[PDB]
Order: C-alpha cells, then sequence, then structure tokens
C-alpha cells in the first residue's frame, strides 16, 4: 500500500480538520471536514467539505475502488451539477478523497422534509432541469450513471443539485437484496439493463424518467409494495407509473416519453435539458 502523489489535487493533512460523519453509510465511510485553504489564493479561509475515506476494516480491494474513483473525477472534470473533487490526502497516512460538501442532504430527503419553506412550481422543475444538466454533462464525457436516482443527487446551502455516484463500476447484482435505509434499486432500472443487462445512455433517461417522478411526488417511492417478482411482470405488461397529483400534463408526457420500451425512441438528455428550460421560463 503505496499511492503516488498527484500535485494537482494533493493536500497536506494539516490542512484538514476532520467532523462528524455523513449520510448513514450510504456513500461507504463519508465524514464532514474543514479544509484550510483549499483556494491557495485565500489560504486563510475555512470551506466546508466531504472526504470519504477507507474502513476500519476495509480490503486491499476496497483501495483499489476507491483510487479508481477518484481516478474517474479527475477525467470527467467539473460541472456546477455534479459532485466535484476538490483534493486528496495520498501520501504518509490513510487515502482521504475530498470533495465538495452538500448541506441540506440527498434530494429525496429534501423534498420530503420540505412537504406543506414552500417548493413553488417553479422550485421543481428548476431542480429537474439541473439534473438533466448534469447528466448532459456525463454524457457528453461518455459517462454512463447506472443508478440515477434522488438518492443520489446531493442539494447545496444554495440549493444547487448535485450528481453523485455517477461511474461508480461494478460486475449481476442481487435484484432482492435491498439498501439496508429502506429502499429497492432495481425499481429505477430500464427492461434492457435490468432483464439484458444493456446499460446506456438511453437507460438512464429511464431512471431520470423515474427521477422525475420521486421529484413531483416529493420523495414519493416508486412501485410501493411491489416486490422484485410482480415488478419484473409489470414491465413486461407495458405498465407505467400514474401521473403525480402536484404534476402537470406536459411533464407526465416527459416521463412516459423516458419510459419508452424502445430505447432508442427516448429523448436524449441534450433533449430534455432544451424542454425543461422552456418550461422553468413558464412557472409561478
Ligand atoms: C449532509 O448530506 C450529505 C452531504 C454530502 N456532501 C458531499 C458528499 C457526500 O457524500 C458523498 C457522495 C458521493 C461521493 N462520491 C462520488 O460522488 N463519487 C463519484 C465518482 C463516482 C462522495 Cl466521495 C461523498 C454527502 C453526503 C451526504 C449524506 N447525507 O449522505
Amino acid at each position: 500500500y503505496e499511492l503516488p502523489e498527484d500535485p494537482r489535487w494533493e493536500l497536506p493533512r494539516d490542512r484538514l480538520v476532520l467532523g462528524k460523519p455523513l449520510g448513514e453509510g450510504a456513500f461507504g465511510q463519508v465524514v464532514l471536514a474543514e479544509a484550510i485553504g483549499l483556494d491557495k489564493d485565500k489560504p486563510n479561509r475555512v470551506t466546508k467539505v466531504a472526504v470519504k475515506m477507507l474502513k476500519s476494516d476495509a480490503t486491499e480491494k476496497d483501495l483499489s475502488d476507491l483510487i479508481s474513483e477518484m481516478e474517474m473525477m479527475k477525467m470527467i472534470g467539473k460541472h456546477k451539477n455534479i459532485i466535484n473533487l476538490l483534493g486528496a490526502c495520498t501520501q504518509d497516512g490513510p487515502l482521504y478523497v475530498i470533495v465538495e460538501y452538500a448541506s441540506k442532504g440527498n434530494l429525496r430527503e429534501y423534498l420530503q422534509a420540505r412537504r406543506p419553506e414552500q417548493l413553488s412550481s417553479k422550485d421543481l422543475v428548476s431542480c429537474a432541469y439541473q439534473v438533466a444538466r448534469g447528466m448532459e454533462y456525463l454524457a457528453s464525457k461518455k459517462c454512463i450513471h447506472r443508478d440515477l436516482a434522488a438518492r443520489n443527487v446531493l442539494v447545496t446551502e444554495d440549493n444547487v443539485m448535485k450528481i453523485a455516484d455517477f461511474g461508480l463500476a461494478r460486475d449481476h447484482i442481487d435484484y432482492y437484496k435491498k439498501t439496508t435505509n429502506g429502499r429497492l434499486p432495481v425499481k429505477w432500472m430500464a427492461p434492457e439493463a435490468l432483464f439484458d443487462r444493456i446499460y446506456t445512455h438511453q437507460s438512464d433517461v429511464w431512471s431520470f424518467g423515474v427521477l422525475l417522478w420521486e421529484i413531483f411526488t416529493l420523495g414519493g417511492s416508486p412501485y410501493p409494495g411491489v416486490p422484485v417478482e410482480e415488478l419484473f411482470k409489470l414491465l413486461k405488461e407495458g405498465h407505467r407509473m400514474d401521473k403525480p397529483s402536484n404534476c402537470t400534463n406536459e411533464l407526465y408526457m416527459m416521463m412516459r416519453d423516458c419510459w419508452h420500451a424502445v430505447p432508442s425512441q427516448r429523448p436524449t438528455f441534450k433533449q430534455l435539458v432544451e424542454d425543461l428550460d422552456r418550461i422553468v421560463a413558464l412557472t409561478s
């Protein structure tokens, strides 16, 4: 275990004041932290940051995984609407990967806590637009998410949506095994991805369809009370979820377009961004 230094991102450990943990192990031992002078221009400023690290009893393969994650972020590059890499502590101690902090939790929790401040109809659509922008970027950089969901969209102090866990490789996951927090991850998967193991930017758009439904149900659980075996039957039968209560016909049509049985007929993020752009413009 000897990691190579990268002076682009390298940060001294003495510049990193660690803090309370974040988000229930959902992202693999993350903590709140305070980085003293990330920006070498203003070196006397603290910045609130998130810091992922390896677990108490992590394996040699877990380290391999965490490095790939770090390098992935390096390559993909910066965008407002994704979790950006800020730095890392690689030398003379455990690996710390420092990323942008998102004060107001994930999107599911964010929406649930703000059920009836209010979110204007505009806020919700604005929020959906932002995720589409973030996904357009990732798509432009050949990056397939594979698990796009409100659970993996974080929200900042400034209410900016930041996509997380995009990329994060692996290779036949168990459909039946749940998120121990209380979630069945297969319900976001497109049929081609679910059945045939074929992940594409189109399969992500299917998931974005489900994410839209999540938004306009203020953190609603999709296919509630439907076990795995039943979900298979439903998707096979061409079943699609009902329109949310607070959700226009235009937006529901967008969901349905995202849930088009034929992958190539689904709209691209590029298109979704443009449509959402226009729709945000006309909303209270
Ligand atoms: C308070 O809520 C959170 C804020 C967070 N802010 C930043 C990063 C977080 O966690 C993450 C979330 C994701 C990643 N990693 C990636 O996004 N990696 C990308 C390349 C695959 C990392 Cl390091 C840390 C946060 C998690 C929570 C929370 N309640 O769970």
